[PDB]
């Protein structure tokens, strides 16, 4: 028996929303995008209806945010804009940010944060993906200056990062992140002492990165691409020279945008993809998760597709499952709407 994906609620916005988040502890959300001006715009859910709260003008649009890296009594929103800078603000008083750099050189396409609102042992920290092929680590207690930088060495050519993912933050010294790039580059850097754990290449570019669960040992990690690609890798076993395992499925004809895991289950995923498609899948791991010489690999499970429906006219960009209430569900699209879902079972 199917779960359902649900639309539930839905709102029309009238400029272009690159994403979204659930404010945490709340039965609201931000949309962030752009005039050509940059918008945050506040919504809160009412008497089962949409309230826009507050919009919030900014100087550049706005193209990821997160609050990964925040308190409960702070609640503060981390974006990155088209022109490169990471702020961070206060949405009761969003004038001046709280924290502001001019991080990368061009648009920061991605964001990620660790350590706030009590998920991820350690301080804080915020990481950013760019088009200037870098990827940074912010500790917002430090203006300025990022406290991990992942760039190529000086002689070798950049390249486009278009995804950041924070994983295995299980204690204060233990904390990767996952980048993906344009020609299909997947690279996990280790930050406790700066390592590149793993480096792999999946032909085209990675859209979007996400681990199956940010604070624990890493498990699982799901990487999604053009052509209806996406790959899940299982994390547990590396191979020194082979790497991990994992299984792709075509879910899409069209790019696969984003991949995110239910906060309540880890081996629970949604799927979407360029259509306006969102597919729900779950992952079945094989009896046991050596080679010819007695090496250890992984071994790769399979994915079930659940249910799937087309929900919008166009790409459906980003997603976010409620912290919440389980199976609570938020999308935005380049439609111009963005839909509260519910998935029932």
């Amino acid at each position: 028996e199917k779960p359902q994906i649900i639309a539930h609620i839905q709102k029309g916005f009238n400029y272009t929303v690159f994403d979204c988040k659930w404010v945490p502890c709340s039965a609201k959300f931000v949309t962030m995008g752009n005039r050509g001006t940059g918008v945050i715009q506040l919504y809160e859910i009412q008497h089962g209806d949409l309230k826009l709260l507050r919009e919030i003008e900014k100087a550049k649009p706005i193209k990821c945010g997160t609050f990964g890296a925040t308190s409960l009594q702070q609640r503060y929103l981390a974006t990155g804009d088209f022109g490169g800078n990471l702020h961070i603000w206060n949405l009761e008083a969003p004038e001046m940010p709280v924290y502001s750099v001019k991080g990368h050189k061009e648009i920061i396409n991605a964001i990620d944060g660790i350590g706030g609102l009590g998920i991820g042992e350690g301080a804080p920290e915020i990481v950013t993906g760019s088009r200037d092929g870098t990827v940074k680590v912010w500790d917002p207690r430090q203006k300025d200056d990022p406290v991990a930088n992942m760039e190529p060495v000086q002689g070798e050519n950049k390249r486009d990062c278009w995804t950041v993912a924070f994983g295995n933050a299980y204690n204060q010294e233990e904390r990767v992140v996952c980048a993906g790039y344009d020609n299909g580059d997947i690279k996990l850097f280790d930050l406790r002492n700066m390592a590149l754990r793993w480096e792999t290449n999946i032909k085209n570019g990675v859209c979007s990165l996400e681990f199956d669960r940010k604070d624990i040992s890493m498990n699982k990690l799901v990487a999604t691409s053009l052509e209806g690609k996406f790959h899940v890798f299982d994390m547990r076993t590396q191979h020194p020279t082979k790497g991990f395992a994992s299984v792709s499925e075509k879910a899409h004809k069209s790019t696969v945008w984003q991949v995110r895991h239910l906060p309540q289950n880890r081996e629970l995923f949604l799927t979407a993809g360029g259509a306006g498609g969102l597919h729900l899948w779950k992952y079945e791991y094989p009896i046991q998760r050596k080679d010819s010489e007695g090496i250890e690999m992984g071994v790769a499970g399979s994915v079930s597709l659940l249910q799937n429906v087309t929900l919008s006219t166009q790409p459906i960009s980003s997603l976010d499952w409620s912290p919440d209430k389980r199976g609570l569900c938020v999308c935005s699209s380049f439609d111009q709407t963005v839909r509260v879902l519910i998935v029932t079972k």
